[PDB]
């Protein structure tokens, strides 16, 4: 127990490095794929050039665009991170809102149903004969059905 925190800290340093290098590999692979696509498009433009100057310009523009592409890779990773965080936080907010609202609706319906039951139990406890009992029981069940139906159709 006394050494658990230190073990966790050492393992966490190692995990930080391994996660850093794995994210580096992912960024490198995406960058290499984008660079291959850029190069293929520039090579197609070059094959269709009609002038040595147009061809040299295709090459120079490829080099410029390759520099631009390399410059944005860490920003690409940071943008993906921020997008995922925003999605997760919005999902959690909406989840807690839905939980609260559904619980409130259920509590209101349960309160109304228990109130119908209490009213008619109070009436039934004062019953003097069997016909009154049957009439009150039927009215109570009809009121309960009306309440639960109105809620299902709310």
């Amino acid at each position: 127990g006394s050494k658990a925190g230190l073990d966790q800290e050492i393992q966490e340093h190692v995990k930080k490095e391994t996660s850093s290098e794995e994210n580096t590999q992912k960024v490198d692979e995406h960058y290499a794929n984008s660079l291959q696509n850029l190069a293929q498009k520039s090579l197609e433009e070059l094959d269709k050039a009609t002038t040595n100057e147009q061809a040299t310009q295709v090459k120079n523009q490829f080099l410029e665009n390759a520099q631009k592409l390399k410059e944005i890779q860490p920003l690409i990773k940071e943008t993906n991170v921020k997008l995922y965080k925003a999605m997760s936080e919005s999902l959690e907010q909406v989840e807690k809102e839905l939980k609260h609202n559904s619980e409130a609706n259920l509590e209101d319906l349960v309160a109304k149903s228990k109130e119908i039951v209490r009213e008619y139990e109070g009436k039934l406890n004062q019953s003097k004969n069997l016909p009154e009992l049957k009439q009150l029981e039927e009215e109570a069940h009809s009121k309960l059905k009306q309440v639960v139906e109105d809620f299902r159709k709310k």
